[PDB]
């Protein structure tokens, strides 16, 4: 009797895939993870005096 008449449209998984564009895709200034390109910041103690 189901000749593809009771197929539901999707909502739940059309919704899932549009949730992944504010699970990541964050602004810079809310990531406070920032990377550097390089060695510049400078963790070694030798040369360090505070």
């Amino acid at each position: 009797m189901n000749f593809g008449a009771f197929s539901i449209n999707p909502a739940m998984m059309a919704a899932a895939q549009a949730a992944l564009q504010s699970s990541w895709g964050m602004m810079g200034m809310l990531a406070s993870r920032q990377n550097q390109s390089g060695p510049s910041g400078n963790n070694q103690n030798q040369g360090n005096m505070q």
